[PDB]
């Protein structure tokens, strides 16, 4: 089914309803004003960010063999990955742009819902996922709530709760403990049959919505166009 939308829901009923259970819903009419939701267009992002460097990653998805991670500058990731017809996946993935480049801070809000949590505000972290159609993460999930703001372009998500665990064959390595085995989009159903049954959440994330993704559920993430997404991670 469809993750449920609320416009502006209190603080008291996302408490209740949402943080607390841990089911995720998309909140409207909070990060729509935002001035990056009408600032950030490619050309504001190179004059702003062109000549900083960030990392990037290449390859389709993070579970990939030949998929690496590299260092370029923005303007380059742009021009390559981008705008001129790209030769492979690249994404501006998990990376802290706002603590390296201050003044984007400013286009941009932490919801006042976090502060619903028993953590600090100095160590939410905030992280940028900037990249063109195509990009995936595949499905994994994080020790701290979160929310994921939609500003450019639209997701494809699928939510599956940490209840489904089970159904959802993490890796036994240490390193890619909290990643599933699966392809979400193209299961292998003859080594992972359990994965066919096991219900799930989806949802079109559109620019200017937010979706709270509970601390520890299982996310897969599909770019729909070219997108950029901010993340803040807290508890
Ligand atoms: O946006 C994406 O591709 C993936 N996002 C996340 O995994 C996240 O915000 O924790
Ligand atoms: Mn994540």
């Amino acid at each position: 089914s469809t993750v449920p939308r609320l416009h502006r829901p209190s603080l008291q009923h996302f408490r209740e309803q949402f943080l607390v259970p841990g089911r995720p819903v998309i909140l409207k009419g909070v990060a729509d004003h935002w001035p990056a939701m009408q600032k950030w267009s490619l050309e504001y992002i190179q004059e702003i960010a062109g000549a900083r460097t960030v990392p990037v990653e290449v390859g389709s998805r993070y579970t990939d063999e030949e998929w690496s991670q590299t260092l370029m500058t923005v303007n380059e990731f742009i021009s390559k990955y981008i705008v001129n017809e790209p030769r492979d996946v690249g994404y501006l993935a998990q990376h802290q742009l706002f603590d390296q480049i201050p003044e984007l801070k400013q286009d941009i809000s932490i919801p006042d819902y976090a502060s619903l949590g028993d953590g600090e505000e100095e160590e939410i972290t905030i992280c940028a996922w900037f990249g063109p159609q195509g990009t995936i993460s595949p499905l994994h999930q994080d020790p701290q709530q979160n929310f994921l703001v939609q500003v450019m372009g639209r997701k494809y998500i699928r939510l599956y709760s940490p209840q489904e665990s089970g159904a959802l064959y993490p890796h036994d390595t240490h390193l890619l403990h909290n990643t599933s085995q699966v392809d979400v989009e193209n299961p292998d159903l003859e080594k992972f049959p359990k994965f066919a049954k096991a219900p799930f959440l989806s949802a079109i994330l559109s620019p200017g919505e937010i979706l709270f993704i509970p601390v520890k559920y299982w996310h897969y993430v599909r770019a729909l166009d070219l997108s950029f997404s901010v993340s803040f991670w807290w508890s």
